[PDB]
């Protein structure tokens, strides 16, 4: 009917023109967004002639410009926000800043003076102001998109695109407070009113984005199986943050959306992740929708409106602006540049181009520009502002966007390296490969004989898209370097792909690397490594001073009351219910203190400050319970604590103003203002333990961080060091090689264990974290292994894999901090005594807990195996001639192999800090052993758990080359067992069964050949049968792994 919504055309038709554009122009290098201004001016004029047409544009053409702003700026704000490489962009953020802030004053000054002198509008400095602002907001996403891929992307892509980000939240702060300048003036202004003004706009609105962006990410942490309600959440948080800001408490409502975007943006882990992926692309539809609405909004009026009042000289300043507005840029940057190159990643003279010709302008700029065509009424001002905006992001994205992929060509930085060409081109060929390998398996099959392989050939062919002398011994140094950094490179990603590492240390891991394979000699130095695991000062300093604050240590020591009168009452005052109480009686009375103060202040409504007083009766009564419950539980202790003193001070306060009251105007405002200052305060006391438990998440968020990276780069180098002993011939190269990576291993195996020592229960919840994080991840892959067998249903193991996704989404509320466990809970959980409650109460009965100092030595090499240690706290290194040095922290268990074998010790044991450890002499070992005889035998436990650390070196170093990783070997172990050779004095080997066999301890002697083996080696797999000595000496021991079909 007549009134049907006739933005639902304008809206779509709009849509199926982005799409035709968005598709026709894919290959050429003009922009899409051009061709949608040529069909919104299409639009403008046929519309100008055809009433029909008019009638449905004219909703959506002439639109308010609140609702231009309110609707889509916090769209191609949030937008822009959600979708930056935050960890880049902090590590840059003093870089983006210098260039954004202030480049935006001085670029956007520069053209309003400009405005002024060139043009003959006679504007004033206001007017100009607007014009420089909406001329300095940049739109860079064609630009950054050919970054992210040719070159250069890590770094430069991130900075062009932050310094847009804050150029187009500060650019819309400049107008907002330069169009109230000009179409809302205001009769006057005080400095100190101004001053306050510019904390609204300038610092308060990030806090309220801070603000907001803290709350919504606490709650996503709390939805679990609602999807819908996280994307909603979402959405009503981009929204409100805006609405709330701009219209009710005035503060700058996009840097709360720039903040809110970033904060969610970083707080990624909080969103499940099947979310994360569908709001990447959510918020990408938005803004495209944006986009595409503003360039032909446009297109319509410029060409309804603007065209219309333009003379032959606006032309020409349209050229010299464009001139200006480029030069100016360039000359912003330069002038940076010596600042900006000592900070953060310093700008090439090649990349400051890249900058300077990529500053696109785009939609915020055009955004802007309505808003004053609407404003200014019938002024030509409005048609000259949308022109010059209009003209400028045409001619930017006919030149700039265009020649810009043959500039980033001509400063040489699309090349690939040859690493890259490399890769790809193998990729290619194995790939190529694959294919043949299929193809000739189909051909073979009977059904499918018929087929046309001339065409499925054709169909399926993948192409490349890219297409002892000093000088001798210098350059097989240069390959083996290079070759060991590459094999390192992959075993990061090895690591990520199976959930190893997180990927903020993946990243960290591979930039060292491709850093150091650019430098000369260089490999890779933990020293840059330590900034990932070195705690800023700040935050330990703060948890200590915090802890003092509420130690309540001397409230701890007073004892109970002498006689039964106060004996119940000590029990309510240590009764959690009793401060919880307190501390909400305490919050609800801000709803007086505010009420019945502001309320006297508009009278400054007496039948209301006449009744709230009885309110100030009953929190008296309140709170005057407290004390005397709290005196009486205590006594004459009460007054030791400081925080008790502070109540008593108040119900002074109470006590005197209540009386006084009751009984000039100093009296009043007293009241007002004792009541109001005093009676908050002493929330602080529930307060500071939530100060604690966010500092603990800022140190944890650290501390987890550094295990990754340091914990990363010992697995590869571990990993590696048995790949170069095949990878590089010249002996003097790889003794050198492994060298350098001994000693970056033991550097970080000692400081990432000091770490612990000084973070006890930080780092017991981040380990914690990762055990957790492991079981799951392998948990998961048992559902696909079960799924993918059939032998599991998809809609029971989807159901299975929840209660995995909920479990895993519920360790982001883990504590930052888990108090770590006493000594006698490791004993309950060393490998060989867990569930053996019998066996645990024998140890434990035995064990002696011994204390030692720095320096002392534990326990010294050749000494006979006297017993076996476990450190139940601090660290001690090993330094054994069989030159081989190691570190051991809490947890592992010293001398197990020495009791088992009764062989002298390998190795001396020094203490790097104050140690403690759980002694258990040989003779109570040999004792259990005796004692403790079931089929999961404490002997077979042992040897079990010493097998598996003495066959996982073998098994990597005779598979490295393939594709297993460590954990992947260990687990593959973890299915074997150990054969009692009293069961068959001699072993028959079975190809088809046994996927690997390793001796551990004792001589075999091969069945045929009569060949002795000597212990530790792995049976080679042309063994057919094996046949053991007996001799007490040295008892023998065989490991074996069977294929998935049990035997």
């Amino acid at each position: 009917h007549a009134h049907a919504p006739k933005v639902i055309v304008f809206i779509s038709g709009s849509c199926l023109f982005g799409a035709i554009s968005r598709s026709l122009f894919k290959k050429l290098p003009i922009p899409y967004t051009v061709v949608l201004l040529i069909l919104g001016a299409i639009l403008g004029v046929v519309a100008s002639n055809v009433p029909l047409v008019e009638e449905h544009t004219r909703d959506v053409a002439h639109m308010d410009p609140h609702v231009l702003l309110q609707i889509f700026l916090p769209v191609l704000i949030f937008e822009s926000a959600f979708a930056m490489d935050v960890h880049t962009f902090m590590r840059s953020f003093s870089q983006v800043c210098i260039l954004a802030l202030f480049g935006l004053v001085v670029a956007s000054v520069l053209t309003a003076v400009l405005a002024m002198n060139l043009f003959n509008y006679n504007w004033n400095f206001s007017e100009a102001m607007m014009f420089g602002a909406i001329m300095s907001a940049t739109d860079p996403v064609a630009v950054v998109a050919l970054l992210k891929d040719l070159g250069a992307s890590k770094q430069l892509g991130t900075i062009i695109e932050g310094e847009s980000l804050l150029n187009d939240g500060c650019a819309i702060v400049i107008f907002n407070v330069f169009m109230k300048m000009v179409f809302f003036p205001q009769l006057t202004s005080t400095v100190g009113q101004n001053v306050l003004y510019f904390l609204q706009v300038a610092v308060a609105g990030p806090l309220w984005g801070y603000a907001v962006a803290k709350v919504t990410v606490f709650f996503l942490s709390h939805i679990f199986n609602d999807a819908l309600v996280e994307i909603t959440i979402t959405l009503a948080a981009t929204y409100l943050t805006y609405y709330i800001g701009d219209i009710w408490l005035e503060v700058s409502g996009v840097l709360a959306v720039v903040v809110l975007g970033l904060i969610v943006n970083a707080e990624k882990t909080s969103i499940s992740p099947e979310v994360e992926v569908f709001l990447h692309r959510f918020w990408e539809m938005l803004a495209y929708l944006a986009n595409t609405l503003i360039f032909m909004m446009v297109g319509v009026v410029v060409t309804q409106k603007a065209l219309v009042a333009v003379d032959k000289m606006d032309w020409f300043y349209l050229i010299i602006l464009y001139l200006a507005i480029t030069i100016i840029r360039g000359m912003v940057i330069s002038l940076f540049s010596p600042i900006l190159s000592r900070i953060g990643y310093g700008l090439t003279w090649r990349n400051a181009v890249i900058m300077t010709w990529g500053g696109l302008r785009g939609a915020v700029g055009l955004a802007l520009a309505l808003v004053v065509e609407n404003l200014a009424g019938n002024d030509v001002i409005g048609s000259k502002f949308l022109f010059h905006t209009a003209g400028i992001v045409v001619l930017t994205l006919v030149i700039n966007a265009t020649t810009i992929q043959t500039l980033l060509r001509i400063l040489g930085m699309s090349d690939i390296s040859i690493p890259k060409r490399l890769a790809m081109a193998g990729a290619v060929r194995r790939i190529h490969e694959g294919q043949n390998r299929t193809l000739n398996m189909l051909k073979s099959d009977r059904f499918l004989a018929d087929a046309d392989w001339d065409i499925a050939t054709a169909a399926c062919e993948i192409s490349d898209p890219y297409s002892p002398s000093p000088r001798e011994f210098a350059d097989m140094m240069e390959e083996a370097r290079l070759r060991m950094l590459k094999a390192e490179k992959i075993s990061y990603w090895k690591q990520f792909e199976h959930g190893m590492l997180a990927r903020e240390a993946l990243r960290l891991l591979v930039q060292h690397a491709e850093v150091a394979a650019d430098e000369k000699d260089q490999f890779i130095l933990v020293d840059d490594l330590k900034k990932s695991w070195q705690i800023k000062g700040i935050y330990p300093w703060l948890k200590r001073k915090l802890e003092d604050l509420i130690s309540e240590k001397k409230i701890a020591a007073i004892p109970m009351p002498k006689y039964k009168l106060g004996k119940l009452m000590y029990k309510i005052c240590h009764h959690m219910a009793f401060e919880v109480t307190i501390n909400i009686a305490i919050v609800l009375n801000i709803v007086p203190i505010i009420m019945e103060f502001v309320v006297q202040d508009k009278m400054a409504s007496q039948k209301i400050e006449d009744a709230l007083r009885i309110s100030n009766y009953v929190f008296f009564v309140i709170y005057a319970i407290e004390a005397i419950v709290k005196i009486l539980g205590l006594g004459r202790h009460y007054i030791v604590s400081h925080w008790n003193k502070f109540d008593a001070f108040i119900l002074v306060v109470a006590l005197v103003d209540i009386i006084i009251a009751e009984t000039s105007s100093i009296k009043v405002v007293k009241l007002f203002r004792l009541l109001r200052g005093l009676r908050m305060l002493r929330l602080t006391k529930a307060l500071i333990p939530k100060l604690i438990l966010v500092v603990n998440g800022k140190i944890n968020n650290q501390l987890s961080l550094g295990y990754d990276v340091g914990k990363g780069y010992i697995i590869g180098e571990e990993e590696v060091g048995k790949i170069i002993d095949r990878m590089v011939d010249n002996k003097k190269i790889l003794r050198e090689l492994k060298h350098i990576s001994e000693t970056g291993r033991l550097q970080v195996v000692k400081e990432l264990g000091l770490l612990q020592r000084e973070h006890p229960g930080i780092a017991v919840s981040v380990k914690t974290r990762q055990a957790i994080r492991t079981i799951l991840n392998h948990s998961r892959e048992t559902i696909h292994e079960l799924q993918g067998a059939g032998l599991l249903d998809e809609m029971e193991a989807h159901k299975l894999e929840l209660t995995v996704e909920i479990k895993m989404k519920r360790l982001m509320n883990a504590p930052s901090s888990i108090p770590p466990p006493p000594p006698e809970n490791l004993l309950k959980n060393v490998s060989w005594l867990a569930g053996d409650m019998k066996l645990i109460d024998f140890i434990k009965a035995r064990a002696s807990l011994l204390h030692f100092d720095y320096g002392e030595v534990i326990v010294r090499e050749g000494d006979e195996s006297d017993g076996l240690f476990l450190i139940v706290s601090g660290l001690v290194k090993l330094y054994g001639k069989s030159v081989f040095e190691d570190y051991l922290t809490v947890g592992n268990v010293i001398g197990e192999m020495g009791v088992l074998t009764k062989k002298p010790r390998n190795a001396t044991v020094t203490c790097e800090t104050t140690v403690q450890v759980y002694f258990i002499t040989a003779e109570d070992m040999n004792i259990a052993i005796d004692t403790f005889t079931l089929y999961p035998s404490l002997e077979y436990r042992l040897w079990r758990v010493v097998a598996i650390r003495i066959a996982t070196p073998l098994i990597m170093e005779q598979m490295a080359f393939q594709g297993w990783t460590q954990e992947k070997v260990k687990l593959h172990l973890e299915r074997g067992y150990l054969v009692d050779l009293a069961e068959s004095h001699f072993q028959f080997n079975i190809d088809a069964t046994l996927e690997d066999v390793i001796l551990i301890n004792g001589t075999a002697y091969n069945a045929h050949t009569r060949e002795e083996i000597r212990s530790p080696c792995l049976i080679s797999r042309t063994v057919h049968k094996l046949t053991f000595q007996y001799t007490a000496t040295e008892e023998p021991r065989l490991f074996v792994v069977r294929n998935a079909e049990y035997n």
